[PDB]
């Protein structure tokens, strides 16, 4: 078995380690269009003859708290043949990419787990949290204290462009925002499309400041399942609410959403938005500590503060915040924090409080008064949320 | 129809009226027991003659922010007859309680919602949010940091003391931890017993700083449920749940905890740990603002500011936070915050953030640093848990 | 085998037999209640030694249109052993009854089938329709037109002779009405206690005019299932309605009730009230068809007319029906109408129009106009019910 | 917002409208073919710009007891916008057809009715009852009495002529028959072919005087679903039923039928056809009272009865009935009967009892008498069936 | 009705009536293909006009113990019209198809059976058993002892040669083999292609000397079906379950197997390998008893022994058998063994023990001995599998 960049010729075999490995397989010309994000050397495969391993990263802009956008290496496509489990493949193709990536200059990497117990050994921590609501919109009344038509029920073919002003917008201002290629924008709205034998049409509701995509489920036909709402204000984000819960035929809608979404409290019954699924989003894995600690901003509110900061094999810093701002320097001064790589990532967007992960002993710290400052400075003012998957 | 205090004579009365409305009805001697919660003039019922409306408070002991304990009115018993909806009973039960509670000197009540849509147009906001976790614990491996035989399996009966001491402690630590009297005592360790046609025996799990109560379910013989888990310490915590993943003849354990549970994090897959449920816990009105808002602590991070709060119908106050105190004094000065009461009592155990109620604009300001400060102080650094149902 | 009265001593055989036979087993105690209803020679078993057949008749009042009230004969407890099927023993049994009934002068014998295939046979037609109700009472507002407080929520044993006076009034006035005497009342409230295990505690509502029995489903906690609702006027069936719509811990309410009931028409939508069952209830053989025919009372408003009907293997009868009365009279006449017995017994109550059962050709005739004339004859003014099970 | 007759370029924004209102949208060629039935002026819009409410009548003929067949108003495609509900936009568009449906000279309106709680308050009354028969024709034998190879199996494509001419006849016969004109056909024999992803082929059982189309369920392969079954003779129904029954490798044969239909008479076991499912059919508004309680036919055995009946804000008549015909002229006499609209439409078809509405106080009489006369004189000979979804 | 050879103007009403038969009708395209192994005079229909009967046999060649080769005829299309049941058509079709296949001379007949009640009494008897094992593949360990990359994960299209080598050897070599002729290769390939709506795409596992076909179930995501595995050595079958529980997206591998599978074996843990459901295979009718039992090899462990076989109303044979061979000789001796046609189709492949079926007393002997040497003697070495439905 070799590792090495793909050639034209190795394509075929990786659509379909792809197809078998992948049951969402967007397929080979969907495939294509991703494939204009991956970097010349943003690939590896594995060969015995026949791709058996396989593995990229994609060119993303993340953001990050206080609006930092971050050059970040989305993996995306990694697969190992059934025949070839248990021969270090993964770890193999994990460490040539984290090699390249780190070269390269990108200070993050990301991704989205097939499984929950993959990523934490190669030092990703989940730093998103996805929040299935449910709303039962039968019983739905809106709060006399809700703001409200400023909605129309569009076509989402003949909106492109209002959709993608509001998806830049809200991506430049929200923890987890990734920048959207034209390429995704494409694939985005042939999805829309109805499916034989598939998905249903889609319907956009659009407001000047916010849109939701929602189809009716292919089975439960009294469930609408909104795919994607971005709203830039709080009256668009209410206005979009009213609108779906006039979908009258409808006995509930459905939304993966992030855990601070204001919806619960838009209505007079806040059980009425149930809680039916919740997981991991994003991963995040810290290429380099300094960099990506100074290019995030902190919360003003907690007072300039210092410390050592120790990463298990990835170096100790004389970290200092102050004025929303980090500086992270070299030190070998005696540790006062010591965590894993992973579980920086899951800090770093504010997903995860410091105080929580100290509490399973993933953060260890003698000095109390430490872990309420971190847990206060990491803090992301605006909610992190989940742009899209990749 | 008159409301009035019952006498010895309309229990019977209300016995009937709880036994249907309330399934869970715990009967008249389990019934007796709570009663003797309930202080003289703690009970009203509407005759028409028979028991057609009762509602009563027990005196309760609740923890807060800073580990301050506030006498607490415990709202419990309320039904409305069948026969008598739509007729304004539990608005003039709830006057008449809430007018006793006042005069008592109660700085808050509480209650536990049979449904969510009753309770918030009478002062009352979610403040406690119960999250059901499932383990597949035939999956579950420990992470290398997690710590740790210190437990010990044990017969729940042959460890009151234990038990009552444990939860002493935890109690006088937690935002939500309520003073459990030795009467529910009582009847937690009869519900221990196994019942013929109905629940099995509970098991304990018993460490020097924390214990579990669980019991196999009984329809699901491959699922555990944990009653109940106290710990004071993180090793316990840990100690009790490396213990609970070892019932090998179980393929899942459930149990219903608080969203900071830091149990998905002891584990090399976070995502094992399946949020199957989510809901409001306890439900506060604040009965007196400028003497439950002196009485909590505050985030010593954040810095000294001052404000103007409105509460609808409840007054304005000039407020003061800084050194994690607050000074609440009455002022005509020009409101900068505004909100109902509810939505206080949402914000005063730390279990919802300003910045969300103000996205569904159940919370007015114009200012944005304003909203981050009061995020910020009203945080509770130990996370908010919900001792027990009442 | 022999078939033959039971002896004291074949009791014990026999209750064997019915507790093998009857999930529902009343048990012996139970059983021995329901015995004081059997009429000497009311019994036959067959023996093999150990009984592998019995079957018996009690003596019930029956009401058939015009209020009034016949004699009788309602077989039960029919069961042949596992072990001596397809040896004719329900034949022989049936056959004995029959031939008892007959000569000891009932008019009718009656039953409840445990499946729709056997008692066609044996000259039983089904006469009533049971029509389970669910109402999803979340959504339930009554109609402007509805009338309406008039109902208490009561202890069942505590208006035993409240129930029984209104039970008494119903029974004189609906078809299908049976006299319920007092050991069937003692066994109702004995099913109205909860039970280990079991059925839940049972509650009712009392107007002046009507009862409603009900109780929570043992294992779905919101559905509340109606044992029983007697109304003698519209006003009682109405408030009582109302009342058990307020059972607000509930999502539905069942009750086994009638083709005909009202319910749907008092709701702004009638569609709540959901069919979500429909079975045959009571069984006819008229045992003596001019004494059955010339007893009942008929449509006033069908003006005078005459006809020959023969039953196969019953007779051939000149029918004369005028002023909602008929005379019967034996002749050689050629037949106008001819029907098996059961057919006969499924008209008698007015639950089947002859012109559906002249469809399936289980009634044939020649004239048209006599079709229309016997269905409007036959019709019975007040809708026909079912008074319990035997 | 403003109501208008559409354009030509108002109807790409309907059929918009119409996509995400009904899951079930034929689509805009169908939608296009059913539009041949719509009157010049049979359609309103809402506007803004964009349609956000439209209704259309279409042009159907109706047939109703005394085999007359009235020129009907078919409401269909009535939607208001997810963005547009509580703006009482169906209040304005149905008074607006109302308007031009009366001013048109149509005697009655009729519709399908999405839900059961919206349309009683614009005088529309349920009809008509669709109830879902499933025979486990595993076990069903027919009885000895049952008709009965006179029947074929068939392409539906390759018999349009003979089904049309059954259909035709069927229709001119039973209370609720359409007219089916050429589209609908069209549209019919389009539905019978397979689908990719969709429904399986349908199959037809032809007969001299009735057929039956039939279509395995695309989940449940052991599932008949019987789309439509009109016979014009007994011998057909039967027929066609020994026929559905012989389709060996089925369980369950369900159709949609009427609650008088002879199935469960056919067979020895009449509870091998369970009725699992109840619905209001067709709904009528009476839109002139004299014209539409003139044109009906009555039944001949009542005899001649006169009254006052009130239509609430609809007209006061005396009401002649006699020899199977009625007069109705306009009074100021006392009203005998009073009732709104939708119950006089519930009444028209026979489908409902005047003693069971007045049960629920939906129709107001002080004479019992009066009572039966109104109920024997609109019951129909011919029992009522629905015809068609529109 | 009239029994006769089809004309080519006779299979579109064959290609009607398997489609109204048949929910997995292969379509007349994929029919006309099998057709091409239907031999001239191979088929009959009944024709009222139309067809309402049809039954065809198929050239097969079927691999019998010790490696033996039998000219099998396999009858399929087997369909009566529901519009032509209980007029014996299946009794007179295939009496004419037997008589055929005899003159034919074909030793016996073969059949797959859409119900387990209909081919017994035409001297059919179950010979082969499917054998469903669902595998949790989480928590599959292979034993230290199972030996093993060699396996290739492929596209199916592209190694059609290769599958038709492993096959081909296969079944030269298992008890239930069957020759699979091109025409049923190139309709294997068709159903590998993933269909919109329908079945999703296979993947192929090739070994030298064994291959696995598989695809995701349509509904269930995370259960895969094995559609075939064929392995011609002990090494193979293991090396392609190790790349099936290598399928590390899948929860479960579902294959329908035979009851000797050594998969369970390959495990630590034999449980994971459940058996998930079991049903009858290939039929059997021996044409020509002793041709049948001279052709098959015999278990050479028995010692020679003689006995006189009588099959009912099909002769009585002098049985010896040694060396693993058998003389079967007609004679006119005492029976010594009894059974019908049935039974010994169902001894023929050795998957149905003598003594099993002697305990059911479908085999009557007196001698126990010559019991114990039946079963010895029918035994096959190699278990007995089923090829493939037809
Ligand atoms: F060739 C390439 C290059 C980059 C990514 C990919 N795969 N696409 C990624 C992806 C992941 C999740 C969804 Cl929902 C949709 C799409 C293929
Ligand atoms: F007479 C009284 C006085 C006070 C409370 C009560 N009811 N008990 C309350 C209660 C609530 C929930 C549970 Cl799980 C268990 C118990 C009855
Ligand atoms: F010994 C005897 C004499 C008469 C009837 C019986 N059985 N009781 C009948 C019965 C039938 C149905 C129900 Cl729900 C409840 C009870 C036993
Ligand atoms: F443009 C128009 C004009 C008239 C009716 C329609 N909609 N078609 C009605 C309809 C209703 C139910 C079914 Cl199953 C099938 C079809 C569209
Ligand atoms: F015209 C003919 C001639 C022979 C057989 C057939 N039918 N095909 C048989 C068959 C049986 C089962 C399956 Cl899965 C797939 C196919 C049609």
């Amino acid at each position: 078995v070799t590792l090495c960049s793909p050639t034209e010729d190795d394509w075929p075999g990786m659509f379909l380690l792809a197809a078998a490995s992948f049951t969402d397989f967007i397929g080979p010309e969907s495939a294509t269009a991703w494939r204009t994000l991956v970097p010349t050397d943003g690939a590896v495969v594995v060969r015995d003859s026949e791709v058996v391993g396989m593995a990229l990263y994609m060119d993303l802009r993340l953001t990050v708290p206080g609006e930092v956008v971050l050059p970040t290496a989305g993996l995306s496509f990694v697969a190992v043949a059934p025949t070839h489990r248990r021969r270090g493949l993964l770890r193999a193709m994990c460490a040539e990419l984290h090699r390249r990536i780190a070269d390269s200059g990108y200070p993050v990497a990301a991704l989205h787990a097939s499984e929950g117990g993959i990523y934490g050994r190669f030092g990703y921590g989940p730093a998103t949290t996805l929040h299935e609501l449910t709303v039962d919109r039968r019983f739905a009344r809106f709060h006399a204290d809700a703001p409200g038509s400023s909605v129309r029920l569009v076509r989402p073919t003949e909106h492109r462009g209002e959709f993608e002003a509001i998806y830049e917008r809200w991506r430049q201002q929200v923890p987890g925002g990734l920048l959207r290629p034209q390429v995704l924008w494409d694939e985005l709205l042939a999805e829309a499309k109805a499916a034989p034998g598939g998905d249903r049409e889609s319907f956009a509701l659009l407001h000047p400041d916010g849109y939701a995509l929602y189809r009716v489920d292919r089975t439960d036909l009294k469930l609408a399942r909104v795919s994607e709402l971005r709203a830039v204000t709080a009256d668009a984000h209410c206005a979009l609410w009213r609108a779906l819960i006039g979908l009258d035929s409808m006995e509930r809608i459905s939304i993966i959403t992030h855990p601070q979404d204001p919806l619960p409290h838009l209505l007079t019954d806040t059980r009425l938005a149930r809680t039916t699924w919740r997981q991991d989003g994003l991963w995040l894995r810290i290429m380099n500590v300094p960099a990506a600690l100074e290019a995030r901003g902190y919360a003003h509110e907690v007072g300039e503060f210092s410390t050592v900061l120790e990463v298990s094999d990835g170096g100790r810093f004389a970290l200092k915040i102050g004025d929303g701002r980090a500086r992270c320097t070299p030190t070998d001064a005696a540790a006062e924090i010591e965590m894993d790589r992973d579980v920086l990532g899951s800090l770093y967007l504010g997903a995860h409080r410091a105080s929580t992960l100290a509490a399973a002993n993933r953060l260890r710290t003698k000095d109390s008064q430490l872990l309420r400052r971190l847990d206060a400075a990491f803090a992301s003012d605006v909610p992190v949320q989940t742009a899209f998957e990749f």
